[PDB]
This record gives structure tokens, sequence and C-alpha cells, in this order.
């Protein structure tokens, strides 16, 4: 499941863009995954209100959560593979407080994704797309490992 270096520098280049903005781009992807699949909303009570996109990208508290998902993402991305340390915290809460299904990984991958195509398309090019396939892949299969060894199902 792996990457090679080269995967790896595609996904830290396009990742190093969207580092001039996390908030912005968190923002981005979580209201992309609240539209594209409102049962995720569910999980925010404190969001239960925001129901257009622009109600979404009006909220500063939504944004401030952009921030908090990326930042963390960006920290185990840049471990390249290496993200136990960075993946335990993460797994714990995201399995055994806010009980996350494991396809929801999938979706908010999905639409992190969407907005590279969208805020970076001269730089996010077809080999960039697949090695941060691979990567969010990776991130994925790691921590589903983890949610079963912690006895969540979800
Ligand atoms: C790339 C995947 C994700 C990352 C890196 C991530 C990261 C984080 C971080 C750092 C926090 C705050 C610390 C913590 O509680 O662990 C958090 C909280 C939370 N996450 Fe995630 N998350 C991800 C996916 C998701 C998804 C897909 C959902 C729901 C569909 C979700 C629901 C929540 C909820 C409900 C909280 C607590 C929010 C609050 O009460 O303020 N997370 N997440």
């Amino acid at each position: 499941m792996g990457l090679s270096d080269g995967e790896w520098q595609l996904v830290l280049n396009i990742w190093g863009k969207v580092e001039a903005d996390v908030a912005g781009h968190g923002q981005d992807v979580l209201i992309r995954l609240f539209k594209g699949h409102p049962e995720t909303l569910e999980k925010f009570d404190k969001f239960k209100h925001l129901k257009t996109e622009a109600e979404m990208k009006a909220s500063e508290d939504l944004k401030k959560h952009g921030n908090t998902v990326l930042t963390a993402l960006g920290g185990i991305l840049k471990k390249k593979g290496h993200h136990e340390a960075e993946l335990k915290p993460l797994a714990q809460s995201h399995a055994t407080k806010h009980k996350i299904p494991i396809k929801y990984l999938e979706f908010i991958s999905d639409a992190i994704i969407h907005v590279l195509h969208s805020r970076h398309p001269g730089d996010f090019g077809a080999d960039a797309q697949g090695a941060m396939n691979k990567a969010l892949e990776l991130f994925r299969k790691d921590i589903a490992a983890k949610y079963k060894e912690l006895g969540f199902q979800g």
C-alpha cells in the first residue's frame, strides 16, 4: 500500500499549496463533505442549522474546524507513511468518542481531492491525483486497522 519517494513528493508538493491557506481549504473540504453527504453533518450538532453552501461559508466556526482537520492531516502526510504517533490519538477519538464510520473517511478523502481540483487545476495534474489518492488510501487503511483494534466496527 506504500508510496515511492516520487509519489510522496507529488503529495507534499500539492500539499504545500494547501498550506498557503489551510483554513480556507479546510473550510471548502467540510462544505463539500456536508453538502455531498448530509449524514456526516449530523455528527456536528453545533452545525445543524447550516443548510446552504452560503451559510456554511459564512461560519467561522466551521472554518476553524476545517483548519483543525487539515492541520492534523497535514501532520500525517508529512510523515510519509511513518505516522503511527499521529494516527494514534486520531483513531482513538474518532473510533471511541465521535464514532465516525470508516466510510465517512472515504467521503472526506473524496472531498479533499475535489477541493484540490477546484483550487489548483494547473498544479494538480494526473500524476499528483494518483499519488494523493494513494496517500489518502494508506491513511484510511491504517486508521481502519486501528478502529478494529479498538473494537469499533462502524
Ligand atoms: C481526514 C480525516 C479527519 C481528520 C484528520 C480529522 C481530524 C480531527 C481533529 C484533529 C479533531 C479534534 C481532535 C479530536 O477530537 O480528535 C476532530 C474532531 C472531530 N471530528 Fe474529525 N477528522 C477527520 C474526519 C472526520 C469525519 C469524516 C467526521 C464526521 C463525518 C469527523 C467528525 C469529527 C467530530 C464530530 C469532532 C469533534 C468536533 C467537536 O466537538 O468540536 N471527523 N477531527
